[PDB]
């Protein structure tokens, strides 16, 4: 159980050492950020988009090289997915989830992709 | 319900603000542009063609962000081809299907893929 | 001298028979119709993106096949980039230039490249 | 003279309409924020790589449309990286050049490129 | 009902006007060929390898354009590598075969991918 | 029934003539190396990428050509993958393993692909 | 001297290893074949297609490992196309310096890209 | 000066913690231990290719985020090419100039491409 940045805002200490996977994180924190400013729509497809965009990406990354873990994570992504298509305003749940994720289940594959 | 340009060429009104998807809009434009002149075949292989790659990438786009109007989109798309599969001369429908679905359906996508 | 269309749009006599040529092409007709229909920055814009683009693809496709006539080729492009870059909205020349480009220049690259 | 964000972070006023460039402006604002909570190397050099990447790829998307802007914004880009690498710890200068990077310079290609 | 060339290698009455697959038909002239000069496997596995090339990538090109006639084409061509994967030496089934495919059910596709 | 190189590392009895093929099994040499030196996680983790990496590719360049011999060459390739999924410690099946698929199994494809 | 095959069609004593090149090299001999049966304009423009395609791909091969010979096997290359761009009907040069181009020049850069 | 490793095989303490510049160098390593073994032409082959592939691959990724030291990191490469293209047999000079250009000179890009 990690701390949750104030601003939020990615910060090094999420570093994957996946550039790629770094520079598309950076987008999933500004979308949160945007949706803690002003909960509306065009905030919403905003942090959607980016966030379907990634998981895809990191989900071929991971086949790339026949990851293990793959079904696990693919299934962690497509319940964060489901909660934004059905959104409720729980900005913390998000907050909370993306640093967990990341800390958590993505630092998990270095190494291994 | 929108108005049908006359001639039926494209125009800015359609813009998407997707430059690939525009220019392939102004090739189904066009393609129903030479139907409504000689309903040959030259002219609906030329169309169909053109239908087939703009759905094919278009539904690509949408794939590429995990968008959740997809399969609502791929629906769409797949009865428009099953016409001019089944052409039956009726340019006006054409003319009119496709002004409603940029301006209804390819709308919807706007900032979320 | 060939024949002008009207309303100026692509017809299947332009065909150069390599399909993404056809498919840019029919770009460049529609943003010299929507010159001729309001001279403006929008539209002088969309034609101008869109000729830079199958200019630079025309010349990549070119010089895929090292063809021999790549270099007067790429000039004849450029000084239409120059005309659109210092655009005076002589909007008959624009038309006569695109009929005359397509089925004298670029029909001779036909089956070479 | 824009406004500057607080938290320095890219918000829906910076969109450009062109989804992978506003993706990677928003490590360009994230690169800014870090070097304002600490000016040191680990911080400087994700900047420097994020800023490196998008000055390249804007350029590669102006070249496709023979954009022509093209030598006078790669000469603003470049001159940034020059900041960048005999980097004084101005971030006040830095965090206005983006927002005014973006907002004059950047929006300029918008429906060219 | 089409002549078989003598010698058995491509000629211009085979274009079909898609240079890449032009170029791959000449591949699988010229594997006939060498198995009507030495029926032995370095020349069935050269045969083989060019010929399921071909039948992929051009099914990929007809997918591109959602063909219509994709299923039925592809048919064909499974039925071929079958004939090649249990190779009875029957080398004038194959001049004929490739002959009649290329004519009949390759050039129907010709403008619709 | 093959020799083991000692110091297991690849030499060029094992050229497949596929240089990505035989620089990507360089670097399943080496992963089985590193265990024989310490059997850890930092070296199973590399070989275990490397060999999920390497069966996916060269999975892809038999695709391509459509080889005959796929459904064998794939599941030879799982066997293996599922042995580094729940690893033994055993290295000495893995320095057989890996000499033999190659010599055998791999250079099976030869000409083919 | 290397014998001319006869018929003017490649066999598999001209592979090189590299499967794309001897699928490319096929066209080079179906191109001089043709010529031989007519010397025409559709001929020549095959050939001098499938030349300028070949010469750049290979040397494009050549570049991707910094290959030392690469500067004087372009000039062999770019020589020969000037005899294509100043065709005088010498089939039997033409012939020659293929058999002799593949055997000595492209025969010296395998295991080296 | 760092310790050479014997075997002459990559270790983990090389890791740059870029997967396929680690998987490059894997293979550079295994060249100098080949030429260590028999100092022959296949050898020198290997090693050359693998070299020269790898040198420019890692350029084009310096290039990519337009990295500050690129022009004296290509400098380095190119000066080891020029000792590979005239072989003197000094194995012990490239055994050193391997550990000591990852170590010190390719460390210096990590975080910064």
């Amino acid at each position: 159980g990690f701390p949750i940045p104030d601003p939020y805002c990615w910060d090094i200490s999420f570093r994957t050492f996946y550039t790629i996977i770094d520079d598309e994180h950076k987008t999933l924190f500004n979308g949160i950020l945007l949706l803690s400013q002003a909960d509306n729509a065009d905030h919403l497809n905003e942090l959607r988009r980016c966030t379907g965009k990634h998981f895809l990406n990191e989900q071929q990354l991971m086949q790339a090289s026949q990851y293990a873990g793959y079904a696990e994570h693919k299934k962690a992504h497509d319940d964060f997915i489901h909660k934004l298509d059905t959104w409720d305003g729980d900005v913390t749940y998000a907050k909370n989830w993306l640093v967990n994720h990341i800390k958590t289940i993505d630092f998990k594959y270095r190494g291994k992709i």
